[PDB]
């Protein structure tokens, strides 16, 4: 498997060549157009939506933080989290702790 | 690997350039903003929140004891520990290996 999975709960998932996009602006925009989320993954100051990824160590990390070259190497799969899923994640951490 | 992971249970992880900070006060403030914990890791006495890290030798250690220069090259990842997670760390493997 050369292609990376892009998933959104309730949508049919997709597979992309992350490396073919050469930056996060290009990546994020393409993903927003694919799932009909125009402006939501490219505005952290207004939107509660997160574009996350699972890496080689199975860690859920936010897309954007790392140098692109590192990212392209670590990335195992991508997921779009809605403001609701982010709170569902928080509550599941509380379930884990209790 | 060049940036350091910052993690919190029930939260989406992050990655920071540890070197882009002059001191621990700066490191702690950035992490607090990123995870919405303003004043929890800086004043720990009244919070119980611990900012831990994993060094090159795979050891879990409290962030802030070592000279900043030393820390910078030893850190592998940072983890934010909530007061509950702290209590849970004591709990069972010693009784497993013993028996």
């Amino acid at each position: 498997r050369t292609y990376t999975k892009v998933q959104k709960t309730g949508s049919v998932g997709r597979s992309i060549d992350v490396t073919s996009f050469k930056d996060y602006e290009e990546l994020k925009s393409a993903i927003e157009c694919m799932f009909g989320l125009e402006g939501l993954l490219t505005h952290p100051q207004s939107s509660g939506w997160k574009l996350v990824y699972v890496d080689y160590e199975s860690d859920v990390l936010l897309v954007g933080d790392d140098p692109w070259e590192e990212f392209v190497g670590c990335v195992r799969c991508i997921r779009i989290l809605s403001p609701t899923e982010v709170q569902q994640m928080s509550e599941e951490g509380m379930k884990l702790l209790n």
